[PDB]
Parts: C-alpha cells; sequence; structure tokens
C-alpha cells in the first residue's frame, strides 16, 4: 500500500545513509520530496510509465563508483495519474518550485520552455527533472527537455534554436564537430544546469545507433582523455566481451562549454547494461572485474545495489539500467545508474 512518493523517498534515505551523506543527504531527500509530491497518492500501477528507467520506472538513481566523498544523484519523471507524461503541466510546475525554494536559476529554463516544453508535444515524454549532492557541499538541479518535441526531423533545429535562445550559438561548432555517423549519430536530449554558479553548464545527449565499439572510440577521441584503448576496454569489458552496439546504442553526453575549452573534460560514455547480459548478476560480475583494482570501491557498490534491489540479481535484467565513464585527474570517473523495478510484479502460479 505504500505510495510511489515515500516508496522512493525511503529509497533515497537509505542510499544517503550507506555513503554516510549525514545533514546533506537529509537535505537531499526533502529536495527529492519536494519535487515528487505532485505525484500524489499514487501506487505504481496508478502512474503512466516513465522514460526516466527502461523498464518505466518514475525514478532512477545513480552514485559515484569511485573517490571519496562520492556523489548520489537522483533523475524523476512530472507525472500525475491519469494525465499522459507528455502533458507539460506537472513539468511547468516544478521549475518555480525549485527557483523559489532553492534559489535554482529559472532564466535558460524559461528561455527554453516556451518551445522544449509545449502544449502539444510530438513525443511520448517532455521533461525530467534530477539533483545530486555530495557530503558538505549544496545540493545542485537540472531539468533534461527532449529534441523531438516537434517530431524526429526537428532536433537538429530545435538544438540550434535553443542555443540562440541562451546566447551561445557560439557553441553551436561543438555539435556539429560531434557530428561524424550523420544520421546515425543524433542530439535527442538537453539538459541545463539549474544554477547561475560559474559550473552550470547545458550538455547534450547523442546516440550512436548501430555503432562497433572501434566507432564509439572514434567520436570520443577527440575529446581530451578519452584513450581510444581504455575506452574500447571499458566497453568490452562491460558488455561481456561484444565488440558492437547490436540494438540499444551508445550514448555520449557532451557539455558544450568544457567542449570547447580547456580545463574541465567535456564527455561522458554511457553503457546500457539490461540488454548484454543474461541478469543483473552478470552485470554485477563485470562491474567487479572493472573495479578490481579498488576493493574499497566495490564495497560501496556492493551496498548501494543491495539497499536498491529487491530482488536475486540472477532472476534477470533490469535493475543495472547504464555505466558512464570520463576521464578524471588520475583515474576515471564512473557512475552507476540503477532502477528500483517499480513497477514488476510477480503472481503465483495459475
Amino acid at each position: 500500500l505504500t505510495t510511489v512518493r515515500d516508496a522512493c523517498a525511503r529509497t533515497l534515505e537509505n542510499t544517503a545513509r550507506t555513503l554516510h551523506l549525514g545533514a546533506s543527504g537529509t537535505e537531499f531527500v526533502a529536495a527529492f520530496r519536494a519535487m515528487t509530491d505532485h505525484w500524489g497518492a499514487a501506487r505504481p500501477h496508478d502512474l503512466p510509465l516513465s522514460d526516466v528507467s527502461p523498464d518505466g520506472s518514475p525514478v532512477e538513481y545513480a552514485v559515484d563508483l569511485g573517490g571519496l566523498a562520492p556523489a548520489l544523484q537522483f533523475a524523476m519523471e512530472p507525472l500525475t495519474a491519469g494525465v499522459p507524461a507528455r502533458d507539460p503541466l506537472a513539468a511547468r510546475a516544478i521549475m518555480p518550485l525549485l527557483a523559489g525554494r532553492y534559489g535554482a536559476d529559472a532564466t535558460r529554463w524559461s528561455a527554453l520552455a516556451d518551445r522544449l516544453l509545449p502544449d502539444d508535444a510530438h513525443g511520448p515524454h517532455v521533461s525530467m527533472y534530477g539533483a545530486e549532492v555530495r557530503a558538505g557541499a549544496p545540493i545542485r538541479f537540472k531539468a533534461w527537455f527532449y529534441l523531438n518535441v516537434t517530431g524526429p526531423d526537428g532536433a537538429f533545429n530545435l538544438l540550434y534554436s535553443a542555443l540562440e535562445r541562451m546566447g551561445t550559438t557560439h557553441l553551436w561548432p561543438v555539435v556539429q564537430a560531434h557530428v561524424h555517423r550523420a544520421g546515425e549519430d543524433v542530439p535527442f536530449l538537453l539538459s541545463l544546469d539549474l544554477s547561475d554558479d560559474p559550473a552550470a553548464r547545458v550538455k547534450v545527449y547523442f546516440r550512436h545507433f548501430a555503432a562497433d565499439v572501434e566507432e564509439v572510440a572514434a567520436v570520443l577521441k577527440a575529446y581530451p582523455g578519452f584513450e581510444p584503448g581504455e575506452v574500447r576496454a571499458f566497453c568490452k569489458v562491460m558488455m561481456g566481451g561484444r565488440r558492437r552496439f547490436s540494438d540499444q546504442p551508445a550514448v555520449t553526453c557532451v557539455s558544450l562549454l568544457d567542449a570547447q575549452t580547456f580545463d574541465r573534460t567535456a564527455a561522458t560514455l554511457y553503457v546500457p547494461l539490461w540488454t548484454y547480459a543474461e541478469h543483473d548478476g552478470e552485470v554485477r560480475q563485470r562491474v567487479h572485474r572493472t573495479l578490481a583494482a579498488w576493493p574499497e570501491a566495490l564495497y560501496r557498490y556492493d551496498s548501494v545495489l543491495a539497499g536498491i534491489a529487491h530482488r536475486g540479481l540472477d532472476a534477470g535484467t533490469g535493475i543495472h539500467n547504464y555505466i558512464s565513464w570520463q576521464p578524471g585527474r588520475t583515474r576515471p570517473r564512473m557512475k552507476v545508474y540503477l532502477s528500483p523495478e517499480m513497477h514488476d510484479v510477480t503472481p503465483p502460479p495459475l
């Protein structure tokens, strides 16, 4: 009888406690509640299926795999029981809430929302929001917009128009340079850090459809730190030795300003995990291989996973959604993105 908003808040709270986030964790859970209060008393079966997780869960949890002071993050979808996910009302309410209660910056959001959050979106989803926190640091909020709201062939037009509205068309060459597999490398999400602070970024997510690992390693080789050998190795290990993204595509995220400057790293590679393995136990084995040099990162990973999984890992896939890879100062930064399997049900035998 537990509601979605309470179930997710409890999972987030337990994960925060596992990561020893302290007071920062408590305030983070309160921000999650602020953002998901509007889900009402809905149970899982009352909400529309969400785009946040491939299994339709309306929340996804992500944790840093390495480093002291791990970050914890969530993404969610504004949703209302009985209302299609593409309806923009819930998403339009999140920004004034974050601006008013947390001092989030709405100026870039407001410049984009009229066109990217329209009343009659073409695609099935129109908005996600998220937050992240580390112990002792302020919570950072973000929004994702869909580049398909005017149909499939409008993503580049919509993206260029968004940069124009934000006064950053000087960033467009970053997008063009990331354009290798024309037609196959496609921007499909735009994210905004909802801060004014100097670190806030606009990011573009690209899909690499029908690519093998070497080709993906070429798109990324242009970004500092993306050593093709290390990138290929990460993909091959996390895909169980597969050399090509057969069905589910590779995804990259490009921080436009950081790709144009020098001091910050500007791209992130996302490897999908639920279709290239027999079950989440095999995915876990690949993470342990990948993190073998850091037994503490693995203990942390296992602790977070155990608090989010509620069935045996070997039963199938659906808990691990993605693992991401970014170059770091001394070591790569990896994150794991996990689903609560909100909608799964197991009836008794007939």
